[PDB]
């Protein structure tokens, strides 16, 4: 179920994910990408699923972070949907989408779709 | 698009969207899923990229609901990635990710991918 | 849906898609992409699962194109997944991904998704 | 580049993957799948683009399987995506989207998505 959610990750990429889970459902925090027009922390908000299910299930929640900060503003955002696993080995699966701004000319090639997976590690 | 995103706004599956766009770049607000195993409102929270560009781009942002509230709890959530085209028919148009829990053995069957797009009711 | 899918068939990019379906669940043809870096046509193969149900159901099917002909070559691929539902309109609803061959460091970019809505044309 | 794709690969999953690349751009085999409403092997026909880019990247290409055999029929298709990398260690790394023929009233939760990753080992 829900629990050590809150805590700093870090996935493949060496993108930090430091969150705080509130106890009625909310995800809060600050994302650092190691890759991307992107540079510095990001706000990030999000909602996990405070009452998972009791056959050893994960957690599901995402979140979203809109590219823009006081350094840099790449018009996209990113959402992460997946679950949290904890024990020995906490782990947030996820697969994610990036949409960037354009024109309706280019709509057709506007979100990236990609997968992470985080760790305390 | 602060005052433009914020509204009601309705999908072509007859879901509610009801959000509010702070001028930090947070979008806050309810969502009523017209299908699923959902009942009643549930809290959505998101962010969108305040400061687009000039031009006729849109305007990226993406929000999150997990499905539970007092009446239901689907053990699931769902986050939309879109972009807001605004003008006399503004739409936000997205794709979405709903991930349920499940064990790890069922893990590759836990995302369903989707498209929905919305539209802005008036006021 | 063998007699059903064979035909003519163009997506609101205005893209055109030339298909076969054999008896065996094959699927053949030529695609022409009205966007991207693609020009004139490119070969296709998929499958398409011959015995669906009775009912109301889409028959589901998929297939790929890998952008290189003898004018270009644009290093990458898409794939097509959905439903072919037939009737006096008959339709392709489907959802792609097109990922582009990239070093590994580049390789979180290499794919975009989205959907297509194919529409036959008579004959 | 292309060259070394033909051949068993095995996924995550435990699924097994036999391929064969011909030269101009087919790819042809058999798909049997540790999971799912699946059992033995199945026809599958894809595409992999015979000219690769000459800054080391990898090969683009994808595959379908509809899920219909002589055992089983579970009115489905899956599509991978990807790009393999040969060398030491080769790999296909892909997305793939799992549709099943549902009513209209059902399409909206018609499609799954997931990666999975193989190797010859
Ligand atoms: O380039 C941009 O548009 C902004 C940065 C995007 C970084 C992406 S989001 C998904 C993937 N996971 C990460 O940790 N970073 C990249
Ligand atoms: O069934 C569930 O797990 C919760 C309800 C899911 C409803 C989905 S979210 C994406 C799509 N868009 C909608 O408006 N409703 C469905
Ligand atoms: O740019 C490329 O790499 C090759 C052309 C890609 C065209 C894409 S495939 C999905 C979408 N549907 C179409 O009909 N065209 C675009
Ligand atoms: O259950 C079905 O509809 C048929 C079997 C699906 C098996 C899937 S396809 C994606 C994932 N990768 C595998 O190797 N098997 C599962
Ligand atoms: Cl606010
Ligand atoms: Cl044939």
């Amino acid at each position: 179920a829900e629990a050590g959610i809150t805590g700093t990750w870090y996935n493949q990429l060496g993108s930090t994910f430091i969150v705080t889970a509130g106890a009625d459902g909310a995800l809060t925090g600050t994302y650092e990408s190691a890759v991307g027009n992107a540079e510095s922390r990001y706000v990030l908000t999000g909602r996990y699923d405070s009452a998972p299910a009791t056959d050893g299930s994960g957690t599901a929640l995402g979140w979203t972070v809109a590219w823009k900060n006081n350094y840099r503003n790449a018009h996209s955002a990113t959402t992460w949907s997946g679950q949290y696993v904890g024990g020995a080995e906490a782990r947030i699966n996820t697969q994610w989408l990036l949409t960037s701004g354009t024109t309706e000319a280019n709509a057709w090639k506007s979100t990236l779709v990609g997968h992470d997976t985080f760790t305390k590690v």
